[PDB]
């Protein structure tokens, strides 16, 4: 019977640096994830207040999308063992940050633990300066590449004064042990701060996700 429950918590602790500004993260989610949406409370608990937009952060959970029966759910199919995921975001303006998660299943909830680096954000830019105000809707472009299953996304951040501002991403998700990967597919998401504190030392989050086939293009149809 189902290691993945109808309703799991789970715990994630991240360690990271924005241009030089160390800090630690502890939070903890729980969600539905056959129905495809989840939430997650975090709290700054070293290094805060943060001196840069908590919205680079928001992205850094993939047990909860919600795939229909014929798409195979890899990341699910990963556990109890899990997966690792690797992720470059390469933002409009030249920042870069870079993660690395590891995913397991202990003790009935999901253990997630992510590090993190950013730099070479401007000091005038609107990562440094607190510009953006959360994120739109956006689909990941999944497919399986190098044995793992590979994401690209163009992440669009809301300006303060209107406007985006973007970021080219691509992720690496690879089970710990050989599972079946899918064909190529698409996760349409959205995430959306649902809480937060002054200073943004305590933040709350809600996404929803779920898996569909390509649309294709009419090129496709004369193969
Ligand atoms: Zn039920
Ligand atoms: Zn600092
Ligand atoms: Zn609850
Ligand atoms: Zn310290
Ligand atoms: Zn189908
Ligand atoms: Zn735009
Ligand atoms: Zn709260
Ligand atoms: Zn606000
Ligand atoms: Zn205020
Ligand atoms: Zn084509």
């Amino acid at each position: 019977m189902a290691i993945i429950k109808e309703f799991m918590r789970f715990k994630v602790h991240m360690e990271g640096s924005v241009n030089g500004h160390e800090f630690e993260i502890e939070g903890e989610g729980e969600g539905r994830p056959y129905e495809g949406f989840q939430t997650v409370k975090l709290k700054v608990t070293k290094g805060g207040p943060l001196p840069f937009a908590w919205d680079i952060l928001s992205p850094q959970s993939k047990a909860y999308v919600k795939h229909p029966a014929d798409i195979p759910d890899y990341l699910k199919l990963s556990f109890p063992e899990g997966f690792k995921w690797e992720r470059v975001m390469n933002f409009e303006d030249g920042g870069v940050v870079t993660v690395t998660q590891d995913s397991s299943l202990q003790d009935g909830e999901f253990i997630y633990k992510v590090k993190l680096r950013g730099t070479n954000f401007p000091s005038d830019g609107p990562v440094m300066q607190k510009k953006t105000m959360g994120m739109e809707a956006s689909s990941e472009r999944m497919y399986p590449e190098d044995g793992a299953l590979k994401g690209e996304d163009k992440l669009r951040l809301k300006l303060k004064d209107g406007g985006h501002y973007t970021s080219e991403v691509k992720t690496t998700y690879k089970a710990k042990k050989p599972v079946q990967l899918p064909g190529a597919y698409i996760v349409d998401i959205k995430l959306d701060i649902t809480s937060h504190n002054e200073d943004y030392t305590i933040v709350e989050q809600y996404e929803r996700a779920e898996g569909r086939h390509s649309t294709g293009g009419m090129d496709e149809l004369y193969k």
